[PDB]
């Protein structure tokens, strides 16, 4: 498993909602296409992080309800709606922004596992 700040020094990242606590992330699924197929991903992943666009709003908040979902790694700089931040904050979700493009950062993400590195 990896921490959440581990993880944002791999995509050189920042946060746009700061974690309260420290949270072990130990699957990536990226929700780079369909967000149904994001979400079935997501499903068979335990204290999973997800990469997608930071524009991806109702994938982002229908994320935002599971109970595995531990971050949010947000690419091309888009930074997402108010609602989005609002939820992630409420429940208390790190949310990091990169601006690496999702194939860089699945490869960023990759030399840091690979076997952890679901969806796609």
């Amino acid at each position: 498993g990896l921490s959440v700040e581990e993880i944002r020094e791999a995509v050189s990242g920042e946060y746009l909602i700061e974690p309260r606590e420290e949270k072990m992330v130990e699957q990536v699924v990226i929700g780079a296409m369909s967000p149904q197929s994001a979400l079935r991903y997501l499903r068979e992943a335990r204290n999973a992080a997800l990469v997608t666009g930071g524009d991806r709003s109702d994938l982002l908040l229908t994320a935002l309800e599971m109970p595995n979902v531990r971050c949010l790694i947000l690419t091309g700089n888009l930074e997402p709606v108010q609602l989005v931040l609002t939820k992630a904050e409420e429940r208390g979700v790190p949310v990091i922004l990169t601006g690496h493009d999702t194939l860089t950062a699945v490869s960023r993400l990759e030399s840091v596992f690979g076997r952890t590195r679901i969806r796609g």
